[PDB]
């Protein structure tokens, strides 16, 4: 199985730098760690950031219920034509498509779209749904390894991943932490689908994948949920985490022989760049080798499991072609879960 | 790969039809359709049901906050001990587990609680973990199928499948709908908890896991997402949606040349004697096939995704299983989605 050509497209209403640093003064004038909070915020060197909705009514908040209502309305309206350029780029038709891997983490439905995909796209009327919205950040890497890991178990299948994150929706103005404020100059909207398939495509190419938790840090990136929905809770000692992680790249890098971190492909996502620095020193390969996860952020800012996708689709639009230069693809987010992937380039 | 013998736990409050009736009555005295109700209920069998907190406790509604953290309490306390019976079974350690697809849509958490298991379980730092919150009552039979691909991939792959589900916590006082006030009767609170392996191990052996959606039936099994967390929406038609997936049972089964529709081991889950009852008809089969899923729902009522595994603990206890019969798992929910999984039995 081989990784197509990522399909990405943003919201219109757009958010800068400036503008951010603004109203958090503006609505925090009396906090006792704005300074701080403002640094942190600039230092992140995210200029601009997209959400679905103009910035005056994402600002508000009319209860979860009516939240979870504009992520529906906005994720139908949104992500059919993403999914189309996507199968159009692997080649197929929305029939090609054994199973649809939808992960969003920004909106909860049951049944997810999936199930109005299949009904609208004219998918198969025997595509298998998996729909993950527990694996955040990390949902990404985590989708692809199980498209991957699908494609194996069934050689001739194509897997259709899409990934639709309305970080915006989770605006709470009543989270009052300095990690809330942060987090609020961060995260952004976007939506991503790509398609692997195993048949033969042309991208990266399938290698072996796998998973490594991070022991006892199941409460450093997670959900408080409330009446008010979703509350973003990550703790001041995420970044650091990158030390215990290396090494699983390390161990894992090597099980498939490309071993060493010195490789030619580099797309990792990790929130700003503080984190995805912490991993161009623990684990020594170079700054600039997450020029395109750095690319998402500095643009679209943390738009949670489509940042792996977007740096991807970044990474064709250069396209050099190294054909066959080696890859590591991974995913971060709650656990802490790290989903990573190696694969070789293919050319078709 | 084979499934093996489930180990199902549930809560210590009981809860019986009489009484379900007595407070039905009690609280809904005024309810124009109070009479069609109380009939409904009685109608469905279901003697007992089993919830976490006491009645009157699971009455009042302190919040979709503490409502959700008594989901994560209770789960926590009550799904290792269930999780070590299901891995003894099988006969095993933590360890030899290659993944843990985890279904639960009562309640809502990230990461979800498999990453909380790797760690106090001992389970091993590399443990893959698919959670899946939005596949309802269907959640079950998707579990096996998951399990079911990834030993394919994988085949000295071992899966652990379990199934949380705390009905209860989605008790909604303000719903006050004649279906609201059904399922208020029928929906009760269990774990399952299940083992895939694809190497050794007893039980029913894969060979053949297909999926169906039912077209354009998305808000038909579905959830309503509110501050106070999820109002369950069932339409009055579902039940006749046994006629159109009767011959999607059938279309699937032939596929393996075991259709004909008579199998020598049924064991699907529909969601009440109701449903149950078109579908031993439109499949054309006597209704005591389904006898070991009618015994769950008399016993412990629909304890969603839960059911086909304490379905299938049932047939397991009374054994008398011909080691080479053909067989069926089957589970039924919001898309409506219905996962399906042929297999013969087997012992070691």
């Amino acid at each position: 199985a081989t990784l197509c050509r990522p399909s990405v497209s943003v919201p219109e209403h757009v958010i800068t730098m400036e503008e951010t640093l603004e109203l958090a003064r503006r609505r925090h004038t009396d906090h006792p760690q704005l300074p701080l909070a403002l640094r942190l915020i600039e230092n992140t060197g995210v200029r601009t950031r997209h959400i679905v909705q103009p910035i005056e009514d994402t600002l508000e908040h009319p209860g979860f219920e009516d939240r979870n209502k504009v992520y529906e309305r906005e994720a139908k309206s949104r992500v059919p034509a993403v999914i189309q350029r996507a199968l159009d780029d692997a080649e197929l038709l929305a029939t090609d498509i054994d199973v649809i891997i939808y992960v969003s983490c920004t909106g909860f439905m049951m049944p997810s779209l999936t199930a109005w995909l299949i009904n609208e796209m004219g998918f198969d009327s025997t595509t298998r749904q998996i729909p993950i919205a527990q694996l955040g950040c990390a949902a990404g890497g985590a989708a692809i390894n199980r498209a991957h890991d699908f494609c194996t178990a069934y050689p001739e299948a194509n897997a259709l991943i899409v990934a639709c994150e309305f970080c915006s929706l989770c605006y709470q103005p009543t989270d009052l932490g300095v990690g809330s404020l942060l987090c609020n100059g961060l995260f952004g909207d976007g939506i991503a689908a790509a398609v692997v398939r195993g048949r033969g495509g042309t991208g990266v190419r399938l290698e072996r994948n796998g998973s490594y938790l991070i022991p006892k840090t199941e409460d450093w990136i997670m959900y408080d949920v409330k009446a008010t929905g979703f509350h973003f809770l990550l703790d001041k000692r995420v970044p650091a985490t990158m030390e215990p992680l290396a090494p699983a790249l390390k161990e894992l890098a090597g099980e498939h022989g490309w071993d060493a971190s010195d490789l030619d492909f580099y797309i990792v996502h990790a929130g700003g760049p503080r984190i995805l620095d912490d991993l161009s020193t623990f684990l020594e390969v170079d700054p600039h080798a997450f020029r395109f996860s750095r690319a998402t952020l500095t643009e679209y800012g943390n738009i949670a499991s489509a940042v792996v996708l977007d740096a991807l689709r970044r990474l064709f639009d250069e396209g050099g072609v190294e054909e066959g230069a080696r890859g590591l693809l991974a995913g971060f987010g709650p656990g802490i879960t790290a989903e990573m992937s190696l694969g070789c380039w293919q050319t078709a």
